[PDB]
């Protein structure tokens, strides 16, 4: 599935994304924009490490899911990499706060310092209701 913007900024609300742990909604939205451009099913395989990225908010399976096929792999937010897979984001997002509970918080994801940080996000959630 891939979300209209506002659509999507609510989804996250509902879920209780907006400033959990200190990130504001625009910071989420601005993540999946740049990870998969809002697609549910986005799915990057890294050659280099043999791991595999899943879903809007592109989890890698070395270390958050399970996918079976990862070397070594852990799963820290224990579920299938297949859950984040799904149309109804609610598996991803707990395994989004999973992540951000972890050290770096938001700058876990690469793309969030390369296109989020330090960035005007405040177009994601405008006119959305949140």
């Amino acid at each position: 599935k891939m979300f209209e913007r506002c659509e999507l900024a609510r989804t996250l609300k509902r879920l209780g994304m907006d400033g959990y742990r200190g990130i504001s909604l625009a910071n989420w939205m601005c993540l999946a924009k740049w990870e998969s451009g809002y697609n549910t099913r986005a799915t990057n395989y890294n050659a280099g490490d043999r791991s595999t990225d899943y879903g809007i908010f592109q989890i890698n399976s070395r270390y958050w899911c399970n996918d079976g096929k990862t070397p070594g792999a852990v799963n820290a937010c224990h579920l299938s990499c297949s859950a984040l897979l799904q149309d109804n984001i609610a598996d991803a997002v707990a395994c989004a706060k999973r992540v951000v509970r972890d050290p770096q918080g938001i700058r876990a994801w690469v793309a969030w310092r390369n296109r989020c940080q330090n960035r005007d996000v405040r177009q994601y959630v405008q006119g959305c209701g949140v």
